């Protein structure tokens, strides 16, 4: 068709940050995962390096994005498409060319996919608070973050969505354990944790001949790649206005949901979950200021300038919710 040749053309952009993902959204008729990890895929030449047949491939993909609520506003499949993307580009940054093997790359874009499926729109907290079935499961320990690697690889085990069948039993052994320690690490509550670790990374920095970013070994490799999918999760004021700003409207339609569930059961109420108390605006500035922009200004450093146009989009996006106050 022709709005296939549509999308074609938007899947071009899919090497630049601020990618349009909603768009892409709609002209893949609600499937921005499965289309924009294909296109990640071929243009990594990632299904001929790891024999991927290219069937089993969307086969997995489509199941994955289904185990994505798509009556959850921000934690859908557009989030995990949009975290993908961006960990792909922050991938191909100049400081770490050539720096990860194929499956630590692997393991990245596979574990950003993976990273949030299956949330349901609340967070862990609440989750404890409430005595969940989640919580009870995982011993109120990155409840959410356990459930969605659980929900990822038991999906591998699905009629034709093995995606990792041609792999060595060492290679599925090495990946597996990356993703987990990936995916972990985006339990929002190692944040300050995280980024203190990537903090003394940057104080500590080494690069190579060739100017690229030097890791002699898995620890400093794995933390890398922690960070970098925390940061592509936390990459939303990052983006170009137009769309940071549908995330917040998002962000702030399940917290308010959050809060409303929580009004009701007598609790109290999370920080900016209140309809009736809320700063948007305001929020969005605090947000940043102590979180967004700590952690992307030391990303920043470790690959700088490489991501000198990233940082500066974040700066005029929070200067702008500030004019708004
Ligand atoms: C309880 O701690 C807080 C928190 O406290 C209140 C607060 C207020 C002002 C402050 F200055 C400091 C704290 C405020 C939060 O506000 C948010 C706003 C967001 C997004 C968020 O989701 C994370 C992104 C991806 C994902 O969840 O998948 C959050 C949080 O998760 C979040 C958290 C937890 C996250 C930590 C790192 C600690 C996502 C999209 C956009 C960027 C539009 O706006
Ligand atoms: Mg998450
Ligand atoms: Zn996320």
């Amino acid at each position: 068709t022709e709005q296939e040749d549509v999308l074609a053309k938007e899947l071009e952009d899919v090497n630049k940050w601020g990618l349009h993902v909603f768009r892409i959204a709609e002209l893949s008729g609600n499937r921005p995962l499965t289309v924009i990890m294909h296109t990640i895929f071929q243009e990594r030449d990632l299904l001929k390096t790891f024999k991927i047949p290219v069937d089993t491939l969307i086969t997995y993909l489509m199941t994955l994005e289904d185990h994505y609520h798509a009556d959850v506003a921000y934690h859908n499949n557009i989030h995990a498409a949009d975290v993908v993307q961006s960990t792909h580009v922050l991938l191909s940054t100049p400081a770490l060319e050539a720096v990860f093997t194929d499956l630590e790359i692997l393991a990245a874009i596979f574990a950003s996919a993976i990273h949030d499926v299956d949330h349901p729109g609340v967070s862990n907290q609440f989750l404890i608070n409430t005595n969940s079935e989640l919580a009870l499961m995982y011993n109120d320990s990155s409840v959410l973050e356990n459930h969605h690697l659980a929900v990822g690889f038991k999906l591998l085990q699905e009629e034709n969505c093995d995606i990792f069948q041609n792999l060595t039993k060492k290679q599925r052994q090495s990946l597996r354990k990356m993703v987990i320690d990936i995916v972990l690490a985006t339990d929002m509550s190692k944040h300050m944790n995280l980024l203190a670790d990537l903090k003394t990374m940057v104080e500590t920095k080494k690069v190579t001949s060739s100017g690229v970013l030097l890791l002699d070994n898995y620890s400093d490799r794995i933390q890398v790649l922690q960070n970098m999918v925390h940061c592509a999760d936390l990459s939303n004021p990052t983006k170009p206005l137009q769309l940071y700003r549908q995330w917040t409207d998002r962000i702030m339609e399940e917290f308010f949901r959050q809060g409303d569930r929580e009004r009701e059961r007598g609790m109290e109420i999370s920080p900016m979950c209140d309809k009736h108390n809320a700063s948007v605006e305001k929020s969005q500035v605090g947000f940043i200021d102590y979180i967004v922009h700590p952690l992307w200004e030391t990303w920043a450093d470790l690959v700088h300038p490489d991501a000198q146009d990233i940082l500066d989009t974040l700066e005029d996006n929070r200067e702008w919710y500030q004019s708004t106050i």
